[PDB]
């Protein structure tokens, strides 16, 4: 008795990654429905009981301590913001991929604007060099893809003045992924944004777009020193962190739990 | 010599609340500003050195840990939602106070419908009683006051099945009030969504609406089981613990770090 395609996709609704059940065996999808809906509620009781923490929670509070230890300054900045960022950011009529709220604002497609003014502000204040960060949802309209979101998660950490090299900058980053124990390759590639980015890699996946300044683009936001900076998202380190097959697993939703389908 | 508006507002900017200054003493507007800029540059610094946490980064972490630790889900749901939820939870053509989005999404203006679904969801699969809750960004469009921002911080924590009673509900604000420090009484209020409320009262500032369940909502949302919930401004409780005068001294912001003036 085949399966067909419904079937078979609320059966991937239901499996873990920790499974291994052959879908299409010959079991009745019965069986097979019931089995995976047995796991995933024990599964979710274990949560419950012992485990209450969010995925995207609990690894931006772990990211979190991480950069604050290491001397960076915890940021927490507006999500919807001027419209006119984006043109500023040479985002020239990516821009397809803007949320836009009524006439002059939009959701923030990253968050590297509202930390540029940062930087620029509290360089009027702090001691050389200053470094910060922050993690928030950010927005983009995107195709149907097994690895991005509308609404994600991004990390962006950068410091200003002295020590904004190359080597600092992927010293940074490879301490970051090994706390998460996440291996990694960089890769040259370029954006429209910032140009050159060294790109972190696990296989085929990237994890972060990473900028080494200064870059044309500085005057119009008032960043006159050097300055290094990286921008990871959170989803795609959970993806990878749990092995999931779509990072929709990942994500906010309704319809996942750390992973675990919540239509049970 | 007397001050300006613009003189007086640019020295409100660089107050703090800790601060006994007075601005019309005669003193001359440059000896005023140059001594709170040196008060808020120190004030900056030493929260560099050594208290790199956001505050409201800081007090979502201390109020999530207080509810895991009590035996609440933590939750992190979208903030872009689809605007069918507006008039499914009786706004009626607080409607004019919608972010709307594209054609068909808004910003959630309240965690409430996503928490309905969660509840639902959950219902199939956990033992009774449920209790989630969530704290993340909301958006409602406000006149200029004190005490509104646009875009804030929610708190719901909820719960649905046994002990969804009055008494419990005043219980847990009890005991999460009293772990922030924070004094309060309940005074009855009325809302178009949910009906009847308990105001969580700070003096005159409202610091949450709580409502215990049944409702006639909870058959479009299919809530069929008691339930209690509330929902706190994290700003609010800002203002409160520091005394600020202005909710955006609190909020995400460029202009503010942890209420100190970023315009230094
Ligand atoms: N739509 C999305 N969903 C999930 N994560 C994303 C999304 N867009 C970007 N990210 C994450 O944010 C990081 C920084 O954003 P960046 O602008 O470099 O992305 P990108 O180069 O457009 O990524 P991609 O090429 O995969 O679309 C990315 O490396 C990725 O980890
Ligand atoms: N615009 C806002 N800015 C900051 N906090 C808010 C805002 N709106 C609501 N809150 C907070 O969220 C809680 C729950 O939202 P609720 O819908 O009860 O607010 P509300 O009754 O409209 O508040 P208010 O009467 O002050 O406008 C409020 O008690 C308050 O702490
Ligand atoms: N637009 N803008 N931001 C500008 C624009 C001009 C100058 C300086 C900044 C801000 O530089 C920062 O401090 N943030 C990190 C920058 C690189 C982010 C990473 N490549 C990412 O894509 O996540
Ligand atoms: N719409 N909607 N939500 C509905 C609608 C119908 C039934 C059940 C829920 C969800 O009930 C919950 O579990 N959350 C808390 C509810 C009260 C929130 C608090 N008064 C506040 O205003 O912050
Ligand atoms: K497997
Ligand atoms: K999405
Ligand atoms: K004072
Ligand atoms: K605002
Ligand atoms: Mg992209
Ligand atoms: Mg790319
Ligand atoms: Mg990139
Ligand atoms: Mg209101
Ligand atoms: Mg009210
Ligand atoms: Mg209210």
């Amino acid at each position: 008795p085949a399966l067909t395609k419904s079937q078979t996709d609320r059966l991937e609704v239901l499996l873990n990654p920790k499974d291994e059940i052959s879908l299409n065996s010959g079991k009745p999808f019965r069986e097979l429905e019931s089995e995976l809906l047995s796991r995933r509620k024990k599964d979710l009781q274990q949560i419950y009981a012992e485990e209450r923490e969010n995925y995207l929670g609990k690894l931006e509070r772990e990211i979190t301590r991480f950069f604050v230890d290491r001397g960076f300054l915890e940021i927490k900045s507006p999500i919807l913001i001027p419209l006119e960022y984006i043109e500023r950011m040479g985002i020239d009529n990516l821009s397809k991929q803007i949320f836009r709220v009524d006439k002059n604002f939009c959701l923030r497609p990253m968050l590297a604007p509202n930390l540029a003014n940062y930087l620029r502000k509290l360089d009027r204040a702090l001691p050389d060099p200053i470094k910060i960060f922050e993690i928030g949802p950010c927005y983009r309209k995107e195709s149907d893809g097994k690895e991005h979101l509308e609404e994600f998660t991004m990390l962006n950490f950068c410091q200003m003045g002295s020590g904004c090299t190359r080597e600092n900058l992927e010293s940074i980053i490879t301490d970051f992924l090994n706390h998460l124990g996440i291996d990694f390759k960089i890769v040259g590639d370029s954006c429209m944004v910032f140009g050159d980015t060294l790109d972190v890699m696990h296989g085929d996946l990237e994890l972060s777009s990473a900028v080494v300044g200064p870059i044309p683009l500085d005057r119009e936001w008032g960043i006159d020193k050097p300055w290094i900076g990286a921008g990871f998202g959170l989803e795609r380190l959970l993806k990878v962190k749990h092995d999931f097959k779509n990072i929709k697993r990942a994500a906010r939703s309704g319809s996942y739990y750390n992973g675990i389908s919540t239509n049970l």
